[PDB]
């Protein structure tokens, strides 16, 4: 739990800020047929230190390639918030690489566009040798 | 000036500063291409921290200035590209590409990075920038 963690910034206080919310719960299902419901036909999703998906087919092949090696345990929210159709989440992901058993608490900012309730933009900041290095497993 | 990415919002909205916050961080962001640490602080209240996330946490005004003075010793900031900024609860967020200058190595790269503001009355309590370090190293053969 963050030293500088700030009162209503951690609560999600729009329609979109809790349809992202339970999106970041559905992640730990590891599920990408199931999570690709949540995205609109005109989307895109990037883990900003490798390279975009754009459209359903590519976004949910790259989820199901990311979750052939690594579970998602756990988001813990920090901040949330919104302006213009763009939510904001500050997090920390739990992560842990099947290859290994190893887990790693991945400090990430994460932006979301959304269209009527479906998300049609997913970008995720983070720095990913970090990750890489705690856990034993290179991804790039 | 940046290329466009094909993800930005074409809301015009989202691009702009709407709230008094927000209208600071992107004066804020004018000013990291100064490069001047004791410009920079001049906008950080006294409880404060800095963090580049990649890297470690620096506390309170006189750590951060520090901080940002040892960056601005090894990379230069010759331009910040904002593509979206908001704001909820006192805090603002700005996605972004930082043309950043390895000044050891001279050669540049176009750094995507999400980052957040904490205010208090007008005066920044937290800044952290989220980005990946080593894709920035390899570019400009600076490890660290
Ligand atoms: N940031 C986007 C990538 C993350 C992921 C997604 C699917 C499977 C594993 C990992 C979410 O935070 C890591
Ligand atoms: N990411 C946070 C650190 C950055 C910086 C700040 C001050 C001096 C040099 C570099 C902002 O983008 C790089
Ligand atoms: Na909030
Ligand atoms: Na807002
Ligand atoms: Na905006």
């Amino acid at each position: 739990q963050p030293r500088w963690a700030s009162s209503a910034a951690g609560a999600a206080s729009t329609p979109d800020e809790k349809i992202v919310l339970e999106f970041m719960d559905a992640l730990t299902s590891n599920d990408a047929a199931k999570l690709i419901e949540y995205f609109a036909e005109d989307t895109m999703f990037q883990a900003m230190p490798l390279p975009p998906a754009y459209g359903r087919d590519a976004v949910e092949q790259t989820l199901a390639g990311l979750f052939t090696v690594m579970s998602i345990d756990a988001v813990e929210t920090f901040h949330i918030g919104s302006s213009n159709g763009l939510v904001y989440t500050e997090r920390v992901d739990v992560l842990r690489a099947l290859p290994t058993g190893k887990s790693y608490n991945l400090s990430i900012l994460g932006v979301f566009q959304l269209t009527e309730g479906k998300i049609t933009g997913w970008r995720d900041y983070f720095d990913l040798r970090e990750f890489e290095e705690a856990v034993d497993l290179p991804l790039r």
